[PDB]
């Protein structure tokens, strides 16, 4: 694996596995991180995955510095842009590969 | 495919295709960009792939800004650090995947 | 100056100076790279500057690899994502500075 | 303000502000982040700022993931290469500009 994927996995385990363990979605059926769901929901481009991660979507909190208002955003520390870039890259790679173990 | 692999492919097709088209090595045997040869030669980490690309190695010219001496380095445009970073990522990932078309 | 500014300037002097010398606009009045024009045209943020540079806007050619269609895009080589990032950074910096 | 300076400010306010608030230096005289001191100490290029941040210097710990030896490096969380790049950019810019606000 590459350094970017390794870092992506580390960030994912820190920030995302509460709701998306093994690529799933414990809150919203049909909105997993697998390719078919990403496509159905219009979040299949890496750019859109970044946007969803930064700003949030529906009941998902955004993680970006400038996510707003605070109720739409993570209770925890905001992630840096580069971290969100790596997370979007990780989700795109994982979806392309059918979610190999992280 | 991720954006990073697309970006790396663009760079690879410009800078590396002279000797390493399709992951091979036209100059000498046993030094392709396939896993077995990277492992054989001890150039199997992104850090080392970066180093070889930056500074050169034997009959391979270096592409880094501070590649020296001149004789060991490309006489074309030198690549930026981020470009070589992308190239190291590209080679590592492509080696892992057995060099599929991008 | 920083490495990013230096690289941004190098890229600008190759790809942009023809139409935007000293932050101006040789084709379109009211659409210079100065702060007030950028704001008036809704190209206020660095993210929007990147979008415009990548995809183009009318007689402004797009420089990104996926700019489309061809007639909307530079006739020269497409610029890399990182290059367009540096260009948006350069233009934002220069606009903030008032193009000295 | 550019995105990069904002990203650098965020990192600075987490890792550096405790000793270098306002571009100063609380530990010892004559080693602030102002141009005059950077030039005097030979830490005036962006590359040298990066190196000092990564590896440390005198009483300053290094923050790089691969900083050595152990005693010259932070015992707290280490920074990623991209974070140190943004920090070096931030310091170089702020020094060039005479440490204006934000
Ligand atoms: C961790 C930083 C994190 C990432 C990365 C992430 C990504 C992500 C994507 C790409 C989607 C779109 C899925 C689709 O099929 O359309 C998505 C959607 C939802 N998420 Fe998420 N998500 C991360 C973090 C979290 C956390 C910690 C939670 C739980 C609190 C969470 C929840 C959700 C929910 C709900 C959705 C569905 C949104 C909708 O379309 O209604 N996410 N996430
Ligand atoms: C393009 C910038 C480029 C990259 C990237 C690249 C990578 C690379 C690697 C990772 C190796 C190690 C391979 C191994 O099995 O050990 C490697 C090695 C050699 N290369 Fe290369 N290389 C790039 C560019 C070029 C070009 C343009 C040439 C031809 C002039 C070239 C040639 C070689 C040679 C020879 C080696 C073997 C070096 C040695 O072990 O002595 N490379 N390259
Ligand atoms: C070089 C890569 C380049 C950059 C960078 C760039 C930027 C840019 C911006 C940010 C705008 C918006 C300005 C505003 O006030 O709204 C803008 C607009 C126009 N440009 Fe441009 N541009 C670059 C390259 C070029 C080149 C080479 C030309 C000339 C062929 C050109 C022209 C124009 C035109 C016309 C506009 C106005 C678009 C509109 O609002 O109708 N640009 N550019
Ligand atoms: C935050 C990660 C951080 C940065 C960035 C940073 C930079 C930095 C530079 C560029 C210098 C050179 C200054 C000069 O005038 O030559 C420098 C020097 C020192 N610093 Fe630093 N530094 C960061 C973090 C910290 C922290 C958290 C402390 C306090 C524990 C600290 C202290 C020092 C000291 C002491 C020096 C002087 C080194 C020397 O020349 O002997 N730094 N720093
Ligand atoms: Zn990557
Ligand atoms: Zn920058």
């Amino acid at each position: 694996q590459t350094l970017d994927i390794q870092r992506g996995a580390t960030l994912f385990n820190r920030a995302c596995i509460g709701c998306h363990d093994t690529g799933g979605n414990i809150i919203q059926p049909g909105a997993t991180l697998f390719t078919k769901d990403l496509e159905r929901n219009g979040v299949d481009t890496e750019e859109e995955i970044y946007r969803v991660t930064y700003f949030g979507k529906g009941r998902m909190p955004g993680f970006g510095e400038k996510c707003t208002p605070r109720g739409q955003c993570t209770f925890g520390p905001r992630l840096q842009d580069e971290e969100i870039k790596l997370l979007a890259e990780f989700v795109k790679f994982q979806a392309d590969q059918g979610w190999p173990t992280v």
